[PDB]
C-alpha cells in the first residue's frame, strides 16, 4: 500500500522528526556523504515520498533516475519477498542462479547492440562502467579510453577520471587512472554562440571530435569511446542530431570500442526502451544501471559476444554482482515496463514537461534552454539575454521547491541546471502540482 | 523461513539435467570472464545446505565467499527485507535519507575497533568502500601514494586491481593502473621460515622490513595510507607473525599516514572476533567491511576516525545505490543475530573443530605443509610432501572431487595450492564433520 497520493504539509520542512535525524547523521556520517532534502523518508510510491513527520512530498528526481516503475512496485516488492526466502547470495561465480542468466538473456534481447551479444552483472553504474572500459582493453590490446567534456561516470578512481567536473567528484582525490583523454561534446545551447549552424550540425562536432581524438591519441592506441547518449549529471544535454551516428561510423571504420554509458538514460527513462534507439546507434557495449531493477543495487554491460568474451575466465565478476534479489526486482522491473506500457507513458510525460516548461520560458527569459526526452527533461537558468549561468538562481528555486514539499533536483557543470526526473508511475495531476510549484516559487 | 533439510543429498549426478540446462543457457547469454566453481544452479540455501535445481543438497563450506556467516536467508534478515520492500526499495541516501543508514553507521562506528570520535559511510561493493578508503586518506592528508602487500587481494576495480598482488585473473590485461601504488613484504610464517625459522614468526621484525621498503621506495611525507588485511583472503589465508600489524600501525601513527584495515572478509564474526583487528588489539584509523555485513544483501563501508572521515568535502563521497535502505534493513538484523545467537563464540567452536581434524589430517599427510586461520576462516596449503613446493593441480582435484560428493568448496592462493573453509557460522557440527569427512575421502583416494 503506497502513500497518499497528495502533496501534503503536515510541519515546515524540515520537521522536527527530520531535524533529530539530521542530526544524528551529522554525529555518524561522513560530512562527504551530502543530501539534497532536508526530510528523512518512511514510506514511498507512485509520485510520493511520505516523510518521518507526515510530510508527502511530490517525487521529482526519482532517486536520481532509479525508481522508474515507482517506488515499491508491487512487481518488485513479490519479487524480492519471494526470494529473501529462498536464498540471499550465493556468490555466483561460486554457485551460480538462473536469475541471473535470465536477467543477461533479457539484456541481451532488449539493447540495442545488434548480432550475437552476452551480458554480465555487477552492483554500481560505477562498477559497469570500470567493466565495460576493462572489457574493452582486453579486447583491443589498447590502452586509451576517450571521454567527453560534461561527462559523469562515476565516483571510483577510473570512473572519476572519466568525469569530467573535479567540484565535488574528483576534487583531491586523485591521482587518476592513465591514458584517460577528454574529447569536444556537442552541446547545442551553448555551442550556438560560435553559429547557429553549429549548434545543430552534429555531423560537423563530431568531426571536431574525431580531429581531437585522431590527433592527441591516434586510434591504433584507443581501446574505447564512452559516452551518455544524453549527459545526465553535467545537465541533461542532447547532442545536435548526427553526433552520435558520426562517432559510431569512426569507430566501427577504426576498430575502437563505442560504449553507451546508457546508466541514467536505460530503461525506458528517455521515451524509448534504450537513448540509442532514438537515432538507431547500435553501439559495440552498453552499460546499465539506475532503472535496471527498481530501487535494488544492480548494473550490466551488454556486448557483442566477440568483444564481451575476450576477458579470460574468471577476470570479470565480484563478490555480490548479480545478487539474486536484484536479478529478481530487474525481472519484475522489464515485466512492469512491458505490461504497462511505460515506454508510452515517459512519451506522455515528456509531452507534459515540454508544453509545462516551454509556457515557462516563455513568461521568464532567465530560462535560456528546456531539453530532454521522454521522462529526462531540464530547463538551464541564465543572467536573461546572455548564456551566462545563473547558479544562485538555481539553489534558490530548489530550496524553495523543497521547502513547499516537492523533490527537485539541479545538474550541470555550472550548477545552473533544474532537472525532472519523475517516477512513470506519477499520475498526470501530481506531475501538473509539481511544476505549478516550481512556476509559484520562480515567480517570487 | 523454511531453510532447505539439514543433510547431504545426492538425487542426480553433478551437474544434473536441470543444472546442464542452466550451464547451457549460462553459456549462450553471460560473458565467459564470469567463471563459475560450482557445475549447479542454486533454487533454496539455509543453515548449511545448498540447494539445487535437480534437488540434490550440497554441504557449503564457502557461504558465498564469506557472505553468508549468518547464514543464507537468516530468519531475521528475511523479516527485515520484507518489512523494508514494502516502504520503499531505493530513495538515493544523497537526494532524501533515511534513518535506516544514520543507524548502520551508528552501529558500525559503535562495534568497530577503531578507537575515538567516529563516522562511517556506506556503499555497495568491497571493492567501492576500499576505493572511498583511499579516497578518504588521499584527501584527509594531501598525499598521493598507497601501499599494499605481496599476496593482498582488494577488488576489481582499475584502483582495487593496482592494489591487488596476482594478475591472473585478476588484473591480466586490464590496464594501464592507477598511479602511486605501491608493493611492501608481508609476514607469511610457513614460505618465510625457509629463510630463518625464528625470523618467521618474528613479525615486529618482518614489519621492520617492510618499513624500510616503505621508507625508501615511496617516503611518509609522500604516502597517504598503508592497506593491509588482517588475514590475507584470496592470497591464501595468511596470517601474519605476531608483532607486524601493531608495529605497521605503529609507524603510520608516528607518521602521519593513514593505517587502513581492509576487513572485507574478516569482518563480522568471520574470525572468532567481531572483528579480526581485535586478535591483537588494533585500532586502525579506517576500516573496510563488505561481505557478512548484510547477511548477502549488496552492502559495504568504511569507518573510521571522525577528524580523517570528515576531511572530504560535502558531496565528495557516495553514489546511487549506496546503503541501499533493503541492505540497511539487513545489515541491522544481521548485527542483531551475531549478537542473539552467540557467532562470534560459534566461529571459535567452529575454529577447533577444524583445526583438530585438519591437523589430525596433517599427522597422517605430509601433503599438507600448513593449517592456518581463525574461526571459520580456515585454511591448508597443500605442497608436494617433504617441500614447500606448490601442488595446485592435488588442490584442483580435491575440490573437484569434493564438487561430486556434493560439498561446496574453494580454494585460493598466490600459488593455487589452498584449499579453504568459509563454513556459514550456522552449520551444524554434524554437516562440517561431514563436509570435511569428504575431503578427507577424496585426499586418501
Amino acid at each position: 500500500s503506497h502513500p497518499e497520493q497528495s502533496r501534503h504539509l503536515a510541519t515546515a520542512i524540515p520537521g522536527p522528526r527530520s531535524q533529530a535525524l539530521i542530526d544524528r547523521k551529522g554525529t555518524a556520517v561522513a560530512r562527504g556523504v551530502g543530501t539534497t532534502m532536508p526530510v528523512y523518508a518512511v514510506r514511498a510510491g507512485g509520485g510520493i515520498v511520505e516523510d518521518v513527520d507526515g510530510n508527502r512530498l511530490i517525487d521529482l528526481g526519482s532517486g536520481i533516475a532509479v525508481t522508474t516503475v515507482g517506488n515499491s512496485a508491487p512487481k518488485v516488492v513479490e519479487a524480492v519477498r519471494s526470494q529473501v526466502g529462498d536464498f540471499t547470495h550465493t556468490c555466483f561465480m561460486v554457485t551460480p542462479y538462473e536469475g541471473y542468466v535470465a536477467v543477461c538473456e533479457q539484456l541481451n534481447r532488449l539493447t540495442p547492440v545488434r548480432g550475437d551479444k552476452r551480458s554480465a552483472l555487477f552492483n554500481s553504474g560505477s562498477e559497469a562502467v570500470e567493466n565495460a572500459v576493462k572489457i574493452a582493453r582486453s579486447h583491443t590490446h589498447k590502452p586509451a579510453v576517450v571521454a567527453f567534456d560534461h561527462a559523469y561516470h562515476g565516483r571510483t578512481n577510473l570512473t572519476m577520471a572519466l568525469t569530467a567536473k573535479v567540484m565535488p567528484y574528483k576534487d583531491g582525490f586523485g591521482p587518476f587512472a592513465p591514458e584517460i583523454y577528454r574529447a569536444p561534446l556537442s552541446y547545442p545551447f551553448r555551442d550556438a554562440e560560435f553559429g547557429k549552424e553549429l549548434a545543430t550540425d552534429g555531423e560537423l562536432a563530431a568531426k571536431r571530435a574525431i580531429t581531437v581524438i585522431d590527433k592527441q591519441i591516434g586510434a591504433d592506441n584507443l581501446a574505447a569511446v564512452v559516452i551518455e547518449p544524453i549527459q545526465g549529471e553535467g545537465g541533461f544535454i542532447v547532442p545536435a542530431d548526427g553526433f552520435l551516428p558520426t562517432l559510431l561510423d569512426w569507430c566501427r571504420k577504426n576498430d575502437v570500442v563505442f560504449i553507451a554509458d546508457e546508466v541514467q538514460t536505460g530503461f525506458a527513462r528517455t521515451g524509448a526502451m534504450f537513448a540509442c534507439e532514438h537515432e538507431g546507434i547500435d553501439p559495440d557495449l552498453i552499460v546499465t544501471a539506475k532503472g535496471i531493477a527498481g530501487g535494488l543495487p544492480l548494473s550490466a554491460v551488454t556486448g557483442r559476444a566477440e568483444i564481451m568474451d575476450s576477458p579470460h575466465v574468471s577476470g570479470l565478476g565480484g563478490t555480490y554482482g548479480g545478487n539474486p534479489i536484484a536479478c529478481a526486482a530487474a525481472l519484475a522491473t522489464i515485466e512492469t515496463i512491458e505490461s504497462e506500457g511505460l515506454v508510452a507513458r515517459a512519451q506522455q510525460i515528456e509531452k507534459i514537461m515540454k508544453d509545462r516548461l516551454g509556457r515557462l520560458q516563455a513568461e521568464d527569459d532567465r530560462i535560456g534552454d528546456v531539453r530532454g526526452r521522454g521522462a529526462m527533461i531540464a530547463m538551464e537558468l541564465v543572467k536573461a539575454g546572455t548564456t551566462e549561468p545563473d547558479a544562485d538562481l538555481t539553489k534558490a528555486l530548489c530550496a524553495g521547491a523543497h521547502a513547499a514539499g516537492v523533490i527537485v533536483l539541479s545538474c550541470g557543470t555550472y550548477g545552473n541546471v533544474v532537472r525532472f526526473l519523475p517516477p512513470l508511475s506519477i499520475g498526470d495531476d501530481l506531475l501538473n502540482e509539481g511544476l505549478d510549484v516550481l512556476e509559484e516559487v520562480l515567480r517570487g
